[PDB]
């Protein structure tokens, strides 16, 4: 039978499942590493123990236990993000679509969820595999990985906590897809990881940590890099921050064995309930635990790795959203309401400069103002809210990208960039918000082939596109078929520097994506704080 | 007869000319100071001694000693600006033109012509003041002023060679025609004062200096004001040019005196020849003998003045010409020539923008670069020349304009602001070059209305339209006729800031004037360098 399986750990009993009139397998909940629980809390994760028997892989495993957002309560657009199932620290599974009938050596994609490293869940709807795995004959697999102060907590010294231990759970997802995909007809020679913003740096950490890069064939990056502001901490920053942690918590704080002690006494929810406490002063745009350089998972700084061609060289895919600041701005900026236009004064205007770039000196934020400013009108609203959109979209996500793009390309084996500009025609946040950060992936996994969903028959022919780009991309390492007939999506060059945009508008090439503010963002404004 | 005026100083017989078929009468090469020769050179101006018998004021007078540009010799683009009289040190001499029949009492122009205050002549066909006395029936003065080391060696301390003494001609010819202008028909009570460039700068120049402020009614600045960075050097600087010159000539530099005694020595050539050497090593944008901030015809620095109010408060009206820059680069930027399109590489942008910013630091460079760099395409040689062009046009002319535009609009009367973008059809200028500075002046004076110059009859209208807001500027303190039926020219305020545009196509208003550039090279580029 199609749905049992054995595998280096045991049987596992799968599901059929239906998709578009159709049906493929489905193996649900599979686990790969022991439950960090208990003195496992905080520890590097162990591989699960075999088992005995035929695991029931049949319905969706728990979540990890994180931050639930309460901001909206009942909206759809804010819990379709929250975790749909029971949380646990048990939490280290993770599911496969395998086509029907199983092939016997096709392509694999590792999905890995975004969320800031502080909540995430691979049960959504949007990151059913189903339609992807069924469309694109690959074999869809998404890992789970502890976040929060569960898998981020770095005691830098310590090997009880000593921090990124939620990218060793992702890590060994894909040991564990490199040892058993083969059972399923997945063909371990070309996986392709793929993930959205805080998965979309993940990703990119995977490529440059020596101790990740053989895991898998090539990358695909979305609204996300390794280089984020958001994405990492220093070893100081990481120890000052599980310090603090443990003085919300009354926990004793002279060793790192008794603050560590402690907080393994403490149960789930407490941890939660004063995570965002140990962040700085400046810390709407920043989460308390995520990835530290470590000199261990990463053996230098993120820039000299990058400048020094030390990373995986392989082919890259990644992109960005037209609008990438608008959740940022929405959940901490004072003067931003879901049901508002938010039209933002010349005076809430400046301050959202000062947010953005806290540390700058005056000279910084005249710097940012004058590049952001319409200087044809100052107290112009939909003006100043678009422009401290794009400030913090460019600045957190869109700019770091484009860093990573230019250094990587230098040394890689091809690279292809794309901007996705299409808002939703069901989208129930509101219109100021834009071609909103996380609303291109439901495109990626076909959610617009559905017609209950209500999406547009031009938004069920773009998902069409986006999946057969990235699914071809996972099989050959080139989005575009061998000598087919459309648009064709040209490789990112250092010279040429060409992108496309991804809408329901036929394909057009641009080039040198936002280069103007990447070029304040990444040469000009940090020469000028590194001279005041 | 018409043709015949006692004046404070003595009788002068003028011409009839003609003038559009008809006529009406001119009185050129009045003496309004003793001939400042021999010890008189470098002096402060003495008034004209009385003469007996009748003054010959039939024929123009001499030009002053100046530097004469020999770069296309026999072309008519760079010779229409050369001296068309005998150059001599003995040049101070003021033009009228007078409508017909002599009027009893009718507003009055007086013209400072423009070129540096290293050249210049009230003599240029292009300063005929004939059509503008004859259409608008006003009575038309130009004045002469010594230009160079002879009108701007400054030696402060000295009381034979104060500096400024150029700026003491100007004055003494605006005191004759307060005196004497009744005789002739106008009224000393309206008299506007209006000049191009160095003349631009010389009016705001008056407007400053409270020994200047009596002696006019309202001003109009046209590419020029008197914060521009070629319009005057600190007292320092001028001693040391001053010096420079002796040493460049062989002259004893112990004392002032005998420093002064050996540059009276010289012949007016000797000194011409030798005055570019004085300049510091940055001097492609500089002139040599300019006036000085010398506490006496100004009290203050010429930014504390603008401050705090001190100055003449009256209407002002004035603007710039869309290529302020075109032949700072042709003559002095390699790259630039008169029959080549001049396109620039992105090697020699960075020349250019070294050049025009010396001083400036690394990253003062890189915001000059970032301000003005197409960054969709960085070698684009048409791209670069027009931004190096819009460099120093804003830098020059069109920011330091602006600022003086704001700081006197808080304490004017009425400020009009216009943008002069007509390139004329019979331009023998290359096109790169574009709407060239200077090449408004044909049309205030006229010059398109007649046939023989091949201008369009749309530059005819141009031409009536500009004479005509000129001359009702200047009877009234406001460019638009009295409930007239044509689009009106707006009030520049300090919250709106509307200027408009003087071309051949309809009227149209805008805001804010190079605003986004003005607040780089005003505000942000300041306190850049301040800080390094
Ligand atoms: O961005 N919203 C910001 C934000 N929220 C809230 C309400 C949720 C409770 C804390 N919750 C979050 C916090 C922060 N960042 C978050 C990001 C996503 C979800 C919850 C967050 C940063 C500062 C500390 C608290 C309060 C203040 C905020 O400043
Ligand atoms: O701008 N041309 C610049 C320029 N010319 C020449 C040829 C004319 C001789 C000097 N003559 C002028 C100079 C300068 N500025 C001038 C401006 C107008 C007319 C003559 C000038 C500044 C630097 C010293 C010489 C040589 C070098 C130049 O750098
Ligand atoms: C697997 O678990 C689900 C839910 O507990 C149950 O309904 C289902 O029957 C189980 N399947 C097997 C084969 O035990
Ligand atoms: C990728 O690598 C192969 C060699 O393995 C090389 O021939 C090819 O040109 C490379 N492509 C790019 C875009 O670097
Ligand atoms: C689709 O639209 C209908 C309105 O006709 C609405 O009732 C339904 O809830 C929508 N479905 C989804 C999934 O939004
Ligand atoms: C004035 O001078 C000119 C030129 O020298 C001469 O031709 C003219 O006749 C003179 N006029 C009188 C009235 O002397
Ligand atoms: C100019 O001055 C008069 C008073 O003399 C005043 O009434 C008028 O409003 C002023 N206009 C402007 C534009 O300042
Ligand atoms: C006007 O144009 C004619 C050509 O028809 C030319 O010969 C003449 O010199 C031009 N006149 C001027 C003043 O440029
Ligand atoms: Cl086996
Ligand atoms: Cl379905
Ligand atoms: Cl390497
Ligand atoms: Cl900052
Ligand atoms: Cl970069
Ligand atoms: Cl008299
Ligand atoms: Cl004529
Ligand atoms: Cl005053
Ligand atoms: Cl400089
Ligand atoms: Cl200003």
């Amino acid at each position: 039978s199609e749905l049992l399986v054995n595998t280096k750990s045991g049987k596992v009993m799968g599901t059929r499942v239906p998709v578009l009139s159709s049906h493929i397998s489905a193996f649900l909940g599979i686990p790969f590493a022991e439950p960090p629980v208990g003195n496992m809390r905080f520890r590097r994760p162990e591989p699960k123990k075999p088992w005995s028997g035929v695991w029931n892989a049949s319905t969706y495993p728990n979540n990890c236990q994180q931050y639930v957002d309460e901001q909206f309560p009942g909206f759809s657009g804010s819990e379709m993000w929250n975790p749909n199932r029971e949380m646990s620290e048990d939490c280290l599974y993770l599911n496969i679509w395998v086509p029907s009938p199983r092939p016997k050596s096709t392509t694999v994609m590792v999905w890995i969820y975004g969320g800031g490293f502080y909540s995430g869940s691979s049960t959504l709807d949007v990151y059913n595999g189903k339609y992807l795995a069924y469309t694109e004959e690959v074999v869809l697999v998404s890992l789970s990985y502890r976040v929060g102060a569960f898998g981020f907590l770095a005691l830098h010294g310590s090997q009880e906590a000593p921090g990124n231990v939620g990218l060793l759970d992702q890590r060994m997802a894909l040991q564990w897809v490199h040892d058993n995909i083969q059972f399923f007809g997945g063909d371990p020679k070309t996986v392709t990881i793929f993930g959205e913003s805080a998965g979309g740096a993940s990703v990119g950490m995977h490529i440059l940590s020596p101790g990740s890069r053989d895991l898998f064939r090539r990358a695909i990056l979305q609204s996300g890099s390794p280089n984020c502001p958001w994405a990492s901490v220093s070893v100081a920053e990481g120890r000052r921050r599980a310090v603090e942690l443990g003085r919300n918590l009354n926990c004793n704080l002279n060793s790192d064995e008794e603050l560590i002690h402690c907080l393994r006494e403490k149960k789930p929810q407490e941890l939660i309930d004063v995570e965002w406490n140990v962040l700085p002063f400046d810390s709407i745009f920043r989460f308390s635990f995520v990835p530290v350089i470590d000199g261990e998972f990463f053996p230098t700084s993120l820039e000299s790795m990058l400048n020094s061609g030390n990373f995986k060289k392989t082919q890259i895919l990644l992109g960005v959203n037209k609008d990438e600041g608008s959740f940022f701005l929405l959940y901490g900026a004072p003067g931003f309401s879901k049901d508002s236009e938010s039209k933002i004064s010349r005076e809430d205007f400046m301050s959202g400069v000062k947010l953005s770039v806290p540390h700058a000196n005056d000279l910084g934020l005249d710097a940012v103002t004058l590049q952001y400013t319409d200087w044809m009108d100052d107290n112009n609203g939909i003006k100043n809210r678009d422009g401290l959109d794009d400030i913090v979209g460019d600045h957190n996500v869109i700019c770091p990208l484009m860093h990573f793009v230019n250094k990587y390309t230098k040394f890689g084996n091809g690279t292809y960039l794309y901007f996705f500009n299409h808002r939703a025609s069901n989208l129930v946040w509101p219109e100021w918000m834009g071609v909103i950060h996380g609303y291109e992936i439901e495109f990626v996994f076909g959610l617009p082939l559905v017609k209950e969903l209500n999406y547009t028959a031009e938004e069920e022919a773009l998902s069409r596109r986006i999946m057969h780009y990235w699914a071809t991309f996972a099989k050959t390492g080139n989005p575009n078929e061998p000598h087919s007939q459309e648009s064709k999506w040209p490789l990112f060059t250092t010279k040429e520097q060409k992108f496309i945009d991804l809408n329901t508008e036929p394909m057009k090439v641009h080039q040198r994506l936002r280069v103007q503010m990447c070029v304040f963002w990444n040469q000009f404004l940090p020469k000028l704080l590194n001279a005041t």
